[PDB]
């Protein structure tokens, strides 16, 4: 499996929490990006939905940093690999921190997507999805933060759902990466939030969902509603 081992956030580079280094260190350094410890590279599913472990990974702990982004400007996600077999969509969500975002208690949060790919190309089963094109691009996912969105702190929390055991009951596998950011912007728009333990149930259509058989009526990505 892979995580988010960087970003570029309005055109300038921010190093990421490297769980494969950082978990084993008494002093880790500071980073935009949520510590965690999933030393594994593993996952939550949906035994842990309602688990803060959702929210922003497994013990997931506030990053010290914050990058100031523009409205309007893109983040690109740099992950570091990303298996063939585990399709699925691509989600990304906003959640004002209310304060510092280095302080905020995660649970507080209430995430709106602001971006969401699925399903590409389902005419051959287990088919075309978000996140293929994300490895062709570099394994690399690519958001825009709306022009209109009110500034201030959010924790923005990007998300893999791996699909290629999710016909069973918690056999989807997400991967959240949250990273702390300062918008600006002329705008004053903002979503209603849904907290990071409402996002996602077991039973949902586009979490219990059977990739390998035919898939001409489409991938129903789930959480809540795109922002618009
Ligand atoms: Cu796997």
């Amino acid at each position: 499996h892979g995580f988010v081992s960087g970003i570029v956030a309005d055109g300038s580079y921010y190093g990421g929490y490297n769980t494969d280094e950082y978990p084993y260190m008494s002093n880790p350094p500071n980073v935009i990006a949520w510590s965690t410890t999933a030393t594994n590279c593993g996952f939550t599913n949906g035994t842990g939905y309602q688990s803060p472990d959702i929210i922003c990974h497994s013990n997931a702990s506030n990053g010290s940093n914050t990058a100031v982004v523009a409205a309007g400007s893109s983040i690109q996600f740099q992950w570091t690999v990303w298996p063939a077999s585990h399709h699925g969509p691509l989600i990304t969500y906003l959640a004002p921190c209310g304060g510092n975002c280095a302080t905020v208690d995660k649970t507080t949060l209430d995430f709106t997507k602001i971006a969401a790919v699925g399903l590409v190309n389902g005419v051959s089963p287990p088919g075309v999805w978000a996140d293929d094109s994300m490895i062709a691009d570099n394994n690399t996912a690519v958001v825009v933060i709306p022009a209109s969105y009110a500034p201030g702190n959010y924790v923005l929390r990007h998300e893999i759902i791996a699909l290629h055991v999710a016909g069973n009951n918690n056999g989807a596998q997400n991967y959240p990466q949250c990273f702390n950011i300062q918008i600006t912007g002329g705008g004053s728009a903002q979503g209603s939030g849904v907290a990071g333990t409402s996002l996602y149930k077991n039973t949902d259509p586009g979490i219990k969902f059977n990739i390998y058989s035919d898939l001409s009526g489409g991938y129903p990505i789930p959480g809540p509603a795109l922002f618009a």
